[PDB]
């Protein structure tokens, strides 16, 4: 199961959204009917679901040192990228 | 100066938000035109500010487990309770 559909799938069920309306150019932030205090829950549950944790206060740091967009964070398709790395750091680890 | 000031502050010039219209009764969460892109800029300053993490992860469980609500870590004057608790523990530490 890709990445990207494991999102969908967490999405889904943590926001009760249609799963059918969630793609990968979608937002997990700012669309959706995805509230602040959904995506913290879209947070928590990705951390849980893959045994990792997003990072979101170096995010920030990094869109504020202009080091990154908030597209390579919150557009599903590269917030799966962004997971598939924390796993494969994680995974070293273990 | 009172810690609820201080983050007044905080979030008047993170997001340019009159510091008039802030009080110890505003969310830091869907209020005074803050949205999610808002909230983690915000989290990002108070961590810096005062030298602490906003475990939002685990602020998040207990919400999600019942033992906290919504209102304990995002209306600013128990936000600011937070941080005061935050402190006294890093502070220890140091």
């Amino acid at each position: 199961t890709s990445t990207f559909d494991r999102v969908a799938t967490i999405i889904a069920e943590t926001c009760d959204i249609p799963r059918e309306t969630i793609t990968p150019e979608s937002h997990a932030i700012d669309d959706l009917g995805i509230d602040s205090l959904d995506f913290l829950d879209i947070a928590f549950a990705i951390d849980k679901a893959f045994g990792i944790k997003l990072p979101l206060e170096k995010w920030t740091q990094e869109v504020n040192d202009g080091k990154a967009t908030t597209e390579q964070y919150f557009v599903l398709k590269n917030l799966a990228a962004r997971i598939d790395e924390l796993v494969a750091a994680k995974g070293a680890l273990e």
